[PDB]
């Protein structure tokens, strides 16, 4: 419930934003050519009775009564339509405003709540969300407050001319309404969050299941995806099939509590056919006033539905939005400054679970201008220093140090923009060859772009595609070879030119013929700045000054190339069966 | 326009689906629950009318008649909620079976389509369809016919007691609203397909984002997509505002229109006080009457206006869906009958592009039981016959057999099964690493299963996880390290167990330990069977029988590994470099 509160405290914030007095204007105007509407709709009717009743009693004055009366009926549109108008720019403004923070909150969140997401579930909130608050700000601000001053005033007018009975029957009816209203929406509220939490898990199943086009279309289950989409979407008709048939309760309850209200308001007035109220005059009046109650009544009904409606698809984005990352900068935080790449391990001891520690009691260091390799089993966890080094996951109880300065002390920042990283598995954009190569530095012209092409060895391929530096890379990047898609990443890098060179995985899927030439670029610009390269190839570690072997979390064997040989250890073993 | 009454047609099909007899009892029900309310609701008038003027000429028998105007308010609504439940049920039902079809049509439709898609749009594009065809199902039936019957209700009646100009007016009045009407509704056609396109490519701009959110992470550029974000935004801003805008014209034109004619009409009148209509009975009557033609051509108005606004978001889908693959089997298909593995090659020429010709004069033959290697330039496209041999893309002149038969002739559904390919890049499903590994065939068991992932070298790793055989694999496989997200691909294969092995790129992210054991196990279990190796490197192409190199879309050297190292050819010069 307080939940609720706070939601829509901070929408309102929005819509009175101060930075802006436009705004200001905008809204009073809306409002203000709302009342005017309203005040000149009742007096069309006034001025209709008067003309009827002074030509029954009895021409220029007629004509002119109706004239005016033209005015009144294109008055009372030309108010409210032009009323619209500037809210929904306001409202518009609002939408963008939110869907643009909500973007930029969820791209600032921390990576655990990322690579275990639910892909088009975020999407799906995100629309469903950015269609809801269009209406609760249209009906708020206008709606509310007028329906009840004319309740009141209706229920002033039902107050003279006492009954002494009428009063406390319409007390009642309106009562019995308002407790049927709130017990059917307390109750039809659980209904429209089991159809929400289906309809994400299809179009997140769906998603999944374009993701794995090419899986499936190397295997022949192809229909056990069309099974398990329309399971999803059975649940989905039962969730809603679910919701129409209470809101037809609500309608028929709708009716019925007021149908019983009108028979026994004319069964108790025809009770006092003598002996009380005996002007027939007053029948018609009942009955008439009874239902211009009726009207604005069922018109509040319908916006509160509507709006608990709404801000249940709200909730969606509004927990999102309280969600915090886990990795936070310290309060005070010190710009990075070095003289030299120097990186020093401590005894790290990290854990992507409780359960399985993954690193125990590692400890190497990395000379400045110096290049280290590690190399070892897959499943050793070589990659996981990599990512701890970039601080996606901090450290549980040990010391990391570059520089002789504490990395959790450096802002992130400064952190994140001194090193350099080639990913593991390369994805691009979706966009030009160009644009992939050149995101590595926009203040890079197109001199550096292309002589960093060079060092790559990719210009001469790209020279002769039939579009050069214009053909459109498809969806994360398949479109490309995979060799040409390695070598882009690399590009980027290369001209990014960051101070700590760190490689994963580089020399992969590119013949050996490429590679050699590769490896000598980076002995020749990187011999000034330390760099970390890591690989199962024996021949990209041999360069390296530095070896050492990671195995089952702990460092095993640690020297250079003839040592390690010369020791029989796991290097040794690796490398005999690769000579062959 | 008929493109659109072919969208009419197919929709109508659905709803007298005549396989279900339910259906048919269904739809009528509820037509006759619509007429039979409507038929009470012009009773009720004339009821309490009667009661009215017998009291007023003049107790039991007016509570009687108060009684009977009891169940008639309540019949009225009754007969209103009862008749929607049906019809949300056939409603939601349709909704359910197009969304199937249309997602079974998607994942039927061609590769070409895909690897150049737009992610978001296509999901987009599924639920603003969904949303339209609710409505336009629920309103087509019920709505259409019982206005247009009142409208001529309501002529007829205004044609008796003939004023002899009043039908010249009113008829004038209709054709300049049905024009006004149509010229706006065709002109707002065009605002909202260009809102549509800006929606779309917002949400794949997102979605692109998201996915490149690792790239984004690693370089310090993340204001970049927000600022696109942004753009994209206020471009679906401006689109959506000119929109509102063009409705209030329209709604502004609908009450000028019938303001100028009550004041034309009232004129009229007026004019004939004398020498004319005398009887004031006579002008209210006018007045009422045009009110009652008023409200039902009112909401004739919105629902064409609905109708083609729904309908435009239809042609979304209905394009997707008269889309046909390019690749389609012959009229006549033999199926696929093999005793051996023998693959021939007669100068195959394909290219992607008309421009570029990638492959020219490949000829080669792959003996029965015997495993040949190909290696080469990563920018030769050795990958692309092992796509093309899947019939992924068809040949253009080139001549395609296996075991003496055609290929193109060869069921696509019997060649697709035979044979079994390992993907160069490993995509796995947002599943149990039990279900990824279970995929390659349904109707294995536990135990079969289970000594698959031994010849894999990865029981021992899944033992000692945290949760075994049930820890949930991320997003396209994220979560599991590179080496044995490498491993479970090859796990599926080996479980798939088929006649035709085809591995691209297998110990690419594996060490080199654990190669040893692989490839062992391969040797033993394939002897029997064809296969075929692509890889870089130089260790797992020794152990084939026959090696070929391609370079530039050409074979170059081919024979077995003795005989290319002593040419001193391409394949010497490759080896050489690895020895080292
Ligand atoms: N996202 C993850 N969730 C759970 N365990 C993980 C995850 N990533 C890695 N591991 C564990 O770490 C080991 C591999 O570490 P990793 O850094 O991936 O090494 P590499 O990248 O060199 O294969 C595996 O045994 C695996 O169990
Ligand atoms: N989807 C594609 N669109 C355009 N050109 C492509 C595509 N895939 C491959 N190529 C071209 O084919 C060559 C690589 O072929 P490929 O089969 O990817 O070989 P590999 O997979 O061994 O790198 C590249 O030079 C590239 O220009
Ligand atoms: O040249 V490849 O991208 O098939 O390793
Ligand atoms: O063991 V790795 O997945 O970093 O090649
Ligand atoms: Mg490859
Ligand atoms: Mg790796």
């Amino acid at each position: 419930a307080m939940a609720d509160m706070k939601i829509l405290r901070t929408l309102a914030g929005y819509l009175w934003m101060r930075d802006n007095p436009e705004f200001r204007f905008r809204v009073i105007a809306a409002l203000g050519f709302l009342v005017g509407a309203k005040v000149l709709n009742v007096q069309v009717p006034f001025l209709f009775k008067l003309a009827v009743d002074w030509l029954a009693s009895a021409f220029a004055t007629p004509a002119a009564v109706l004239i005016g009366y033209g005015i009144a009926r294109t008055g009372s549109s030309a108010f409210n339509e032009l009323r619209t108008a500037v809210f929904s720019k306001v409202a518009l403004r609002t939408i963008r405003s939110v869907s643009r923070k909500v973007f930029s909150h969820l791209h600032d969140l921390d990576l655990r709540y990322h690579l275990s997401r639910e892909t088009g579930g975020l999407n799906r909130i995100i629309d469903r969300g950015s269609r809801a608050i269009n209406f609760i700000l249209s009906a708020m601000v206008f709606n509310v407050v007028p329906t009840i001053l004319e309740i009141s005033m209706v229920s002033g007018i039902l107050a003279y001319k006492f009954g002494a009975a009428f009063a406390w029957i319409t007390s009642l009816s309106v009562g019995s309404y308002i407790v049927f209203t709130l017990a059917v929406t307390q109750w039809r509220t659980k209904f429209r969050k089991a159809m929400n939490k289906a309809d994400n898990d299809a179009s997140t199943r769906a998603i999944d299941s374009l993701i794995n086009y090419e899986t499936v279309k190397y295997f022949n289950n192809e229909g056990y995806e069309a099974e398990k989409y329309d399971q999803f979407l059975k649940k989905y008709e039962d969730a809603a099939l679910q919701t129409q048939r209470s809101l037809a309760f609500l309608n028929f309850g709708q009716s019925i509590i007021f149908s019983t209200a009108l028979s026994t308001a004319m069964v108790l007035c025809s009770q006092g056919i003598m002996n009380g109220q005996m002007t027939v005059g007053d029948l018609v009046m009942v009955n008439g006033l009874l239902f211009q109650l009726s009207l604005p009544l069922n018109f509040l009904g319908s916006v509160y539905r509507e709006t608990i409606q709404s801000l249940v698809d709200m909730k969606s984005m509004f927990q999102l939005l309280e969600e915090k990352s886990d990795i936070t900068n310290t309060s005070d935080a010190k710009p990075l400054v070095l003289k030299g790449g120097n990186i020093e391990f401590e005894n790290v001891h990290f854990s992507y679970l409780p359960e399985r520690k993954i690193l125990d009691g590692i400890s190497f260091v990395v000379p400045a201008g110096k290049s280290v390799a590690i190399v070892g089993t897959s499943g050793s966890g070589k990659s996981t220093i990599l990512r701890m080094l970039f601080r996606f996951f901090d450290t549980d109880s040990g010391n990391i140090r570059i520089d002789g300065q504490d990395i959790k002390e450096v802002r992130l920042d400064s952190l994140r923009s001194s090193i350099g990283v080639v990913p593991q598995d390369t994805v691009l954009f979706n966009d030009t060859i160009f644009h992939n190569i050149h995101y590595g530095r926009l203040s890079a012209t197109e001199e550096e772009v292309y002589e960093a092409a060079r060092r790559a060895a990719i210009h001469e391929t790209i020279s002769n595609f039939p579009d050069k530096y214009s053909t459109i890379v498809g969806e994360r990047g398949l479109k490309l070879s995979g060799g040409e898609k390695q070598r882009v990443a690399l590009a980027r890098t290369f001209l990014k030119s960051p101070a700590i060179l760190l490689c994963d995985e580089a020399t992969s899927a590119l013949d050996s013929t490429t590679e050699a030439e590769i490896l000598n670029a980076l002995k020749a610009l990187a011999s000034n700045r330390t760099s970390i390269f890591i690989a199962h190839r024996l021949t990209t570690a041999m360069q390296c000054d530095e070896i050492v072997v990671l195995e089952n979390g702990k460092v095993v064997e640690q020297g250079p190339h003839d040592e390690l040989l010369g020791k029989s250890g796991r290097y040794a073993q690796l490398w005999t069966q690769q000579n062959s």
